């Protein structure tokens, strides 16, 4: 799935929309999505002035964006995360995020999501959404 | 603590900076601060068109933000966070950050966030921080 | 009349729409509208960069937006404006804009505005719009 | 004066920077600036989505530039502003601001501004200003 | 031609539209259009910090989005371009865009682009457009 | 080089610094640059709202700004470009930057640029440079 359907599937858009290509796809169990991290994204400007880091909480926004698009293909809001920053990311790398359904019901889903660069991990959430 | 003082606290800024001013402190303890949500932020033309609602991860942000103060008046990356996203947030809300203390250690530090708008609960959080 | 309303009524929107909600209306009468003044709005970082303060014109862009709602829920445009800038206006400030008619003809509006921070005045103007 | 000198003239900058040249300057006594209205200006897209128009109040902000830059060659802020607003200003116009004082004094002073697209006037102002 | 109309014949948009009007039009043969050149231009900021000087590419931008009007007005995409940048522009330039038919077929088309400044001559490019 | 360093070779910054890592170098001879390419980025909204795609004078800009890395480890301005613009870019794409030096003087450099994703080339240039 190439950005330009990425674009249709996940409601967000610029300056909020964290999701370049989706890479692989099992409908109902789990999704693998690209996002590129490019130093000419603007909240590098501000996270941080002397030192661009990629900001964990938009990394769990990337995970809880890929889950949405494994959610349409098989309005969600993020009800919970938990949620481990393993390693920091920097313009240039290429960040890989894996969703794995936990449970999925009318009205709720919990899935695990798995955030890499290279086969590195960097960040492990568990997130449940909320229809809404 | 008024917004300039801010600034030079929070190593953050613009579009990423997310506490406007310091309402309580008490040092090695608490700390409340506030933020104005304001409909002409950059992230709420993303998040989303059609419906401008604040990003869950954008208030965790803000959450470990103000704990940043409270570190700083008593590096720190974020290196866990444990969340419920209980109610949403829009323009016009005035956003009340609380975060008390769980445990400060040479190399860590665990801390429970709490976010109001008024005196309801919008967001409920565990947070721990890693020096870096 | 909260913001996604505000949305539709004012036709400018981000980054030039400064109305967040409509606090009171009494239609061909007088409007108080709040517009929150956030650090993380993108004029602060140009005005000014050692001191960030609101802008005096763009509070009077505020008070005839908040006027425009009053006229629409009663193409205008701006023609006059007499204003004194009396205090200014930060980050965390919680602006209210007080829009009281002071006469409507077919063509044209004169009104008297009044910004408040709390409730010490800010700002007072008369400003007159014409149809377009 | 060129751009560059401008930008450290006038402590305002982007998005807040409305003066692109000096073209007159007569100390204690006149200045002609000129400001460049682009189509790539950021204030555009907000006002309006449907139709680009140069806001009135940035015009003030433009006039009250010009006026700075004239009293530093002979913090300075907007004390009043007394305007009208005749005829609207497009992208691609060049907008000349004239500034005349009328009275300058150890805390303050007050100027007659004339913004002009060819030799149209398209906005007029009576401006006062206070050291701060 | 306006702006308006120009926004409509133009596919691209803010921040990457980089004409404000249509000064001259010959169907099938030559177009001038303006920029102008504003330091309230988001581009700027980057290109430089310590110096604000048009990027040259931008240069071509314009000159190839002056060709599309042209070819619309009698989904193309630059296809190559042979330019030589002569003299830098600067915030409060007027950049005139002229662009002269070299020859089109069904597939493709070739032109003459001079960018100028009064009648000082910046740029000059040779651009060739495949339909797409 | 990682991006904190390419910060500081780089003279362009955001929103115009278009190189993320340097991955390889001989100094007087070549250099291999990476730009990731993402949806995230400001320039996407402007071209094409109904379809991003990345600006062909942008893999221009980003071949010039990987020369002047190999320049300075072995104020330049881009004097010509002589370039083909042979496949498009999308956002999720990798792109990598290819310079070979042609020939070097003391007041002027030529370089062949070769633009890739994979190992496909989608840009091709023969660039110049002067001092200034």
């Amino acid at each position: 799935v190439n950005f330009e359907e990425v674009r249709e599937l996940v409601p967000q858009k610029y300056p909020f929309l964290f999701i370049d290509k989706v890479i692989e796809l099992q409908k109902e169990a789990r999704i693998v999505c690209l996002k590129n991290i490019s130093g000419n994204e603007p909240f590098f400007a501000g996270h941080f002035p002397d030192f661009a880091i990629m900001p964990g909480v938009l990394i769990v926004e990337a995970l809880a964006q890929a889950s949405g698009i494994l959610f349409k293909k098989s309005v969600f809001l993020l009800a919970s995360a938990n949620v481990r920053f393993s390693k920091p990311v920097f313009p240039g790398d290429q960040l890989i995020l894996e969703i794995d359904i936990e449970k999925v019901i009318s009205s709720a889903a919990i899935v695990k999501g798995v955030a890499k660069v290279g086969d590195k991990v960097v960040t492990k959430a568990t997130l449940s959404f909320g229809v809404a």
